[PDB]
């Protein structure tokens, strides 16, 4: 087991060539690696908002993975997170893709 998994909450946002791409399909796979919950979708403007929820032990790595790694058709012109804080625990059951 572990000492303590301080569950935290935080969102993300990517800009560039992450609009007309089906990269979201891959997000469902990589999301299982670390083991987190949330969803995937796009906005009316032209960006992808992925609300990731999990322990700092997994989020700390996810932040330095989605901003760097990624398909060749997903240029990350700008990557930044928001709404970073600690909470009781996750509010979902698993990850899923939303079209």
């Amino acid at each position: 087991g572990a000492e303590g998994n301080t569950l935290i909450s935080v969102d993300y946002e990517i800009f560039g060539k992450v609009q007309g791409v089906f990269f979201r399909k891959h997000t469902q796979a990589e999301g299982k690696k670390l083991g987190l919950v949330g969803w995937v979708q796009n906005t009316d403007r032209g960006t992808v908002q992925g609300q990731l929820q999990g322990p700092i032990s997994k989020v700390r790595h996810m932040q330095e993975w989605l901003e760097t790694r990624g398909s060749p058709k997903s240029h990350i012109d700008k990557a930044n997170f928001n709404n970073e804080k600690v909470i009781l625990k996750l509010d979902y059951s698993d990850f899923q893709i939303v079209k």
